[PDB]
């Protein structure tokens, strides 16, 4: 049949990707074609439109398969072709050894790591749910597309996809469909050796339904089948068992050789010849199979020409969510939505960051319905919903409705991450975020690297942020926290000091379209600064305190703004005159012009950091660094503070110091370099 | 009863401990002051023998509880009093926020974050289930311990300790007993709202046996038949659910409110009245509790001293055992083990830092019993078992035994992390490690810092470190990965460039006591150097290439240092002198003295950092740095070498600019600073 060419040719296509490259993964694709190819029949998409709002969405968590998501895309028409294919895993290609969505059309997120794209999957869902809930109206079903999710043994052994299943039971996604790749094999070798778990038992205690495919490396009938019971099943995430044999048809099938290693060529012969296709051709695609294809996709432009008719008559029946819902598909926030920000005054009192930013929320949240988010790992005392709003819970519970904006994720920080993640995967401008400690956004560290890579314009609200958290010790207390996200190419993280620079920091991070933040927000109260204001720390880094004359320079960022600005007082008593520069974002402070980086940093000045954190990154912007690169302790944190000599004295006496290390040597800017 | 009133004075020890600090978490010490009692009369213990190898293992998982475990470490004699509790969350004292085994006696693992306790004790009884069968024989039940572990919700909703039961229940530790309490109450209120799955179902999934205690408020009887019932089940380790009232007795009982905030001095009054005592007194302990207590301990002592004549007539029976034995429990690795790290000369063939790690191990294990070591997320090809060595499963799975060597964590790199900090927990001198990528190594984020705070011996072997991986691309390809365990205190990073290094790494790495390693090793081939020791690579940093009259100096780690040494012939063309550094380890190089320091990092000379990774941290060591701060590339690692400039030709280039750079200017080293 056309059905069983179409299934050759994606394994096929797959095999000789991986044989072009001499590198990749066969055993997942082959196994995995029927169930591929019975998926994307059942799937609505346009290959010439990857973004229409109510497409299915489609997610290989086990992203080492990728070669079967290129040839799915290839047979389809996307923006991607068998030249493509041929240069799987070639510097510059577009076809990389693990899916990008920033490189590959029809790759809705980055897989690869395992455990991401289920929960990733989980996100889309979680967000189609609630858009549905926000737009669809009787006779208008602006959103009533599913989620597809192929994943691994792998995937089921990482406890980021523990977390998510866990939580999309609660949740009740009956829109997303997941397919287990069955197949007994890991890396090690047989799952015999260390997963040996009832699968089954364990998603049913979360809350899935359940399909089992005995037979899934033929049985594309009772595939289709299976996603037809999943559709009847509304208030269940399924979980479709796909019973395959890893590498089918290779004469090493149901190995762990087949996993992760290219196939011999004489085993790519008898594949060809068993199959019907010629041992001596590579890249073949039978135009019987692009035919059937090409159907499918007439159809699916079809079903998007009456969905675009569809959204011109709500647009004619509810004027203002008409237009709400095309500006968020347009990519645009509400017109002069800043204007709700928070601003402050010298003459205001002294706020925590924590509390500043759960203000701004509250006013934002009501004007921006593109932004959603939750907390994980945190008391509502931290962080809660904004007033006026209800949490997203099925309704069925009686403890919110879809249509709700405040996502409890339970103490799951890693799949709030990947989640987070899918959100923001799903589009229509979402701009959602995700509450917890500071210090416990390192156990989320796997999505969160994802989340820059990914491009994904997402939040961490990360509170307690230092020291200044006091009693819960050197277990709570970030040191190696800030070092390592801003190490990580394409994250903002902003560590405001007042309330100015924390509306600056939202402003930024529901502004961002490709670049995620992190929110570094403290649990004691700090003063508002005199000089400070939106616009100027929109800049990134910028001078609080000009001193024409200065002897120094103190940068400082948060927490340390206010202490630096106390220790100016100090320093003026010793005959010494300084400068403060606040440094609340580096990220988009490098992003500035030079010129304007060197009027905040110039030369001919020392230059002293202080942050309570690790020193490392420091060097960028100062000459000397006071930081604390030992673990914190169990007290009252002013007492903590002082025992590290963090205060307006101990940074007045380390400043005194590095005016004397500089006597009689030229001093230029950190920000020069040699090349 | 005497029992009911060492409940109460549990119960009011911590309130009161509580209350003295105004922070802290009353309601699940009060909830599980019941359960403490019953397990601790079960387990044996010596309070003036901490170390007792014999002992039952407490972990109380839910650590802010630890109000609970510190009053019953006073109560039971421990090195704490009631003095100590007074200062409970106070700077300096020994009653921490959450328990450090650093800092606090009979605390055998450093609780807190969630989910990590549960997997410590499941490497605590992986341990003992490997010591056991290594060195028990008939007659002699040198180890037959348990493991004890209290739980909270927020444990069961984090996925390390999915991960970690899955493997427990593979591994079928029947002498890990766990406890759940159960009091639907977390942080943000009900587990209704984020936590509705059927847990017990779960754990019924992953091999584990249950009982259930519908009134574990009052009923310990039960709980100690419950323990019982876990022992008689040795195959399978036992999740025993406690049915609790968190804040039990307290006004507030059963509501968010209590679980992490001090009681109202009014309800500390009537909790008191109720429970027969003083209101108007803090801190009582009843002398018939001390008695009761006293009498078990002393009980626990004889047994300690049966054992201790075990142990003697042991020695007699089985010399050879017996004196490993001995010398294991005195803290000392076997006479001149080290004897037995290969070594390399310039002659020998280039090998990739992977399998030269892999011949390390095969020599050394053998050697030095108290190694055993696995792997996740990781092919068996990039790391297996020692030659002569079996896994570690139960022998009932005919895959491994007790006795085995080497652990199939499974896709489980998080678990694996905190079950490491487990096995190093237990003792016995254990030096144990963990594979797999380097890049996911950021998933158990979580547990290295644990590992780093608590001063355990473990060590990461973390494969495909850079680029150089080539075709798996930038998901894979670590950037920050460095820096972020560089920045985080107490953590050896070792990065070797050759066989000599890597033998240095792993000297360092076993010999260790106090401090966590991760080993950076390369999938690509690397020369052995000229200039390279096992003895030089010892200090962290050395001089390579010596150069009287350099121009410039180039440190560099890893595969980068020969690149330096191509690039030192590059420079030698166009009139520039170099030498090179190679700074295996940067933390065992700051621990070395001032004076060696600056033999390696002198004044007088412009200094380049290369390392084809962030350049944080490397202003430490180098005037200008030659990183990689943005994402890799998937292709052919030398191609994206070549992209990224990474060549000799680049390193010389940049080179040249550093010396222009610094035409007349005075250089000092980076070792150098104001304070
Ligand atoms: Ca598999
Ligand atoms: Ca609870």
């Amino acid at each position: 049949s056309v059905d069983q060419k179409a299934i050759s040719t994606i394994r096929l296509l797959a095999v000789d990707a991986v044989a072009a490259a001499n590198s990749g993964h066969p055993g997942a694709p082959l196994g995995l074609a029927p169930a591929a190819h019975a998926v994307f029949k059942k799937m609505r998409f346009n290959p010439k439109d990857t973004k229409w709002i109510n497409r299915d969405r489609f997610v290989l968590s086990n992203g080492h398969a990728c070669a079967l998501l290129y040839s799915m895309l290839v047979l389809y028409g996307y923006d991607l072709t068998v030249e493509d294919l041929k240069k799987f895993r070639q510097l510059g290609s577009k076809t990389p050894g693990h899916p990008e969505n920033t490189d590959v059309p029809g790759a809705e997120v980055t897989t690869g790591p395992l455990g991401q794209g289920i929960c990733n999957g989980v996100g889309i869902a979680l967000a189609q749910a609630q858009f549905a809930a926000t737009y669809n109206k009787p006779d208008f079903p602006i959103s009533d597309s599913y989620t597809y999710v192929f994943l691994g043994d792998g995937c089921l052994m990482e406890g980021v996809s523990s977390e998510a299943s866990s939580l999309a039971g609660h949740l009740q996604l009956g829109n997303l469909i997941a397919f287990w790749d069955d197949n007994k094999i890991s890396i090690d070798g047989s799952t015999e050796v260390a997963f040996t778990e009832d699968v089954i038992a364990r998603y049913k205690s979360y809350g899935w339904h359940i399909v089992e495919v005995s037979d899934a490396d033929t049985d594309i009938t009772a595939i289709a089948a299976a996603i037809d019971e999943a559709k009847k099943v509304t208030n269940k995430p399924t979980l479709v068992r796909l019973t395959t044999t890893i590498g089918f048809g290779s004469l090493a099938q149901g190995t762990h050789g087949v996993h992760g290693a290219p196939l011999k060529a004489d085993d790519i012969k008898q594949l060809k010849t068993k199959w019907g296709f010629n041992p001596e051709e590579s890249f073949a695609v039978p135009a019987e199979v692009t035919a059937s294809y090409n159907e499918h996709v007439a159809e699916n432009q079809k079903i998007q020409q009456q969905w675009n008719e569809l959204f011109a008559a709500y647009k004619q029946k509810y004027p203002e969510l008409g237009a709400e819902l095309q500006r968020r598909l347009d990519g645009k926030l509400p017109e002069n939505w800043d204007k709700a920000l928070p601003v402050y005054t010298p003459a205001d009192a002294a706020v925590a960051t924590r509390k500043l930013s759960e203000i701004v929320l509250s006013k934002i949240i009501p004007e921006v319905p593109e932004i959603i988010g939750g907390s994980a790992d945190l008391t509502p005392s931290n962080l809660t919903k904004a007033k006026g709003t209800v949490d997203f819970q099925p309704a069925a519970t009686g403890l919110g409705d879809y249509s709700g904006r405040y996502i409890r994720y339970g103490v799951r920080e890693h799949a709030m991450g990947a989640i987070m993640n899918g959100i923001a995967a799903f589009g229509a401008n979402y701009k959602n975020y995700g509450g917890t400690f500071l210090n416990f956004v390192s156990y989320a560290a796997g999505a969160v690297r994802l989340s820059a890579l990914s491009e994904f314009p997402i939040t961490w609200v990360a509170t307690h942020d230092s020291i200044g958290l006091g009693e819960d010790g050197p277990t709570h207390q970030p040191i190696e926290t800030l070092a390592h996200f801003r190490a990580t190419p394409n994250i903002s993280v902003w560590r405001p000091a007042d309330g100015n620079e924390t509306s600056a920091a939202y402003k930024s991070a529901i502004e961002s379209t490709h670049t995620p933040h992190i929110l570094a927000l403290t649990r004691q109260n700090l003063p508002q600064l005199e000089g400070s204001s939106i616009e100027k720390a929109s800049k990134g880094g910028y001078t609080l305190v000009q001193q024409d004359k200065a002897d120094i320079i103190i940068v400082a960022t948060g927490s340390e703004v206010s202490l630096a600005v106390d220790a100016l007082k100090v320093l003026e008593g010793q005959g010494i005159k300084a400068g403060v520069v606040s440094l609340p974002d580096q990220l988009t402070f490098d992003k500035q012009s030079e010129e304007y980086k060197l009027s905040v940093l110039p030369d001919g000045v020392p230059i002293l950091s202080v942050e309570v954190m690790s020193t490392f990154g420091w060097s960028k912007y100062s000459h000397q660094q006071f930081g604390l690169n030992r673990f914190g302790a169990s007290g009252k944190a002013p007492e903590i503070f002082k025992l590290f000599e963090f205060t307006p004295e101990g940074v007045a006496e380390r400043a005194a110091k590095t005016v004397a290390f500089y006597k009689g040597k030229d001093v230029v800017s950190p920000l020069r370099s040699a090349f």
